[PDB]
């Protein structure tokens, strides 16, 4: 085949490869976005659990303190 | 000439693109693997958090309940002890007031 014909075919293949590289690169960035969203969600869940655990511990400690005080006042009286 | 040179240039550009596509398609796969692992991780974490929260609440609650039980029984025993001291003092006061009044009355007999 002629050199010119080969060039036309090479130019077609370039255009085809560019399209496919664009498509695949677009998917990389979409997946990178999912990865970060998942990381944010995992931290958010950990933060929510820690907050619930801490609210519950403060409540327990307050109740123990309160019941000690009441008992103390009962025994002083 | 020019035609041949442009073909050589195009062949190089094809080789560059093919290698970039290979790398990009590998990155997609690496990211796809991360996405699935993070899904599994998220669920595992939610399950651990829920179990930990439930066990923690039950432990606090069992300790609070035992504290109420032990404290209330401490008062109940103290209050029973007081009721006994008082029922005995009250009986000892009738007994002594009766004895005193009988002695005073009797001393006055002929």
């Amino acid at each position: 085949g002629s050199t010119a014909n080969k060039l036309t075919e090479a130019q077609r293949r370039i255009a085809e490869l560019e399209k496919e590289l664009q498509r695949t690169t677009q998917r990389v960035d979409q997946l990178s976005d999912v990865v970060q969203q998942q990381k944010d969600e995992l931290q958010a869940a950990k933060d929510r659990h820690a907050l619930e655990m801490e609210e519950t511990r403060h409540a327990y400690n307050a109740v123990i303190h309160r019941k000690d005080e009441v008992q103390e006042e009962a025994l002083r009286q």
